[PDB]
């Protein structure tokens, strides 16, 4: 499923994530812009051979099992399909594990370079929440 900007916002709140461990909504609305252009299906293979899954492009290095990264953890405990669903909530429920790891949003390359430090609130602006 390929999000609306305000509909992401709303399934965003909805599921916890405002002011999640201090990040306001539109952090998380940038992020998913810049990572998967609001697509749950995104995928993207990393030079490692790791792959980055879904909404938030969470890696299979750490955080979800692909049957294919070598020596690679599952810190979220879910398969990494499970993170292309329209249902965003597995996604969800592992950003908040990664932002807890000690980098904050930090986690997220195009976070760091694309959001952080930009007026975030832009991109929950004119949405019903
Ligand atoms: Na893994």
């Amino acid at each position: 499923k390929v999000f609306g900007r305000c509909e992401l916002a709303a399934a965003m709140k909805r599921h916890g994530l405002d002011n999640y461990r201090g990040y306001s909504l539109g952090n998380w609305v940038c992020a998913a812009k810049f990572e998967s252009n609001f697509n749950t299906q995104a995928t993207n293979r990393n030079t490692d051979g790791s792959t980055d899954y879904g909404i938030l492009q969470i890696n299979s290095r750490w955080w979800c099992n692909d049957g294919r990264t070598p020596g690679s953890r599952n810190l979220c405990n879910i398969p990494c399909s499970a993170l292309l669903s329209s249902d965003i909530t597995a996604s969800v429920n592992c950003a908040k594990k990664i932002v807890s790891d000690g980098n904050g949003m930090n986690a997220w390359v195009a976070w760091r370079n694309r959001c952080k430090g930009t007026d975030v609130q832009a991109w929950i602006r004119g949405c019903r929440l």
